[PDB]
């Protein structure tokens, strides 16, 4: 399969999440995603085919993971925006106030701004600290998906947010949204990963 940020993948033929970013670890191909999406050794599938397994994850506390892919997979420096693509050009972290977008299999490509950093989320499993908050909307299933600026700077992966009864927070004003992502930089260094760029 072609690995693009924002696309759907399943975990152990059960839960669904979204791809964060194509990365490499030496000769090994992979993609970063959210830790709550799967446990170590869990099987990832795209288009009905096995593409790899969860190599490592930290959740809760943090919310990160990377899926180690088979060499048959095709890594791409891109994030889905409708039928088009946003090119991944680097991982410069944007400041509070910056515009930012996210991509996922439930709500697609959504944009907003970064409103706060170092935010704690109290999830069912425990607290996750150090998350960055934006007001682009999201929904259940967008987890693990790309957060990237229009200029191509990869920011992080979708962790969680204040989803309403309809499963997303797109039906409430941006001012009331808390959409949280796990910063990309600590994921890359923790697992010795290099972002695939173009």
């Amino acid at each position: 399969a072609n690995i693009v940020g924002g696309i759907e993948y399943s975990i152990n033929n059960a839960s669904l999440c979204s791809v964060g970013f194509s990365v490499t670890r030496g000769a090994t191909k992979g993609f970063v995603t959210a830790g709550h999406c799967g446990t170590v050794n869990a099987t990832a599938r795209i288009g009905g085919a096995v593409v790899g397994t969860f190599a490592a994850r930290v959740f809760p506390g943090n919310d990160r993971a990377w899926v180690s892919l088979t060499s048959a997979q095709t890594l791409l420096p891109r994030v889905a925006n409708g039928s088009s693509f946003v090119t991944v050009r680097g991982s410069t972290e944007a400041a509070v106030g910056a515009a930012v977008c996210r991509s996922g299999r439930t709500t697609g490509y959504q944009c907003g701004t970064i409103t706060a950093k170092n935010v704690t989320a109290n999830y069912a499993e425990g607290a996750v600290r150090g998350l960055t908050q934006g007001n682009a909307c999201m929904g259940r299933g967008d987890s693990g998906g790309s957060w990237i600026t229009s200029a191509g700077q990869a920011q992080g992966v979708m962790s969680g947010g204040n989803v309403q009864s309809n499963g997303n927070n797109c039906g409430i004003p941006a001012s009331q949204r808390s959409s949280l992502f796990e910063r990309l930089q600590p994921i890359l260094s923790q697992y010795g990963l290099s972002l695939v760029t173009g």
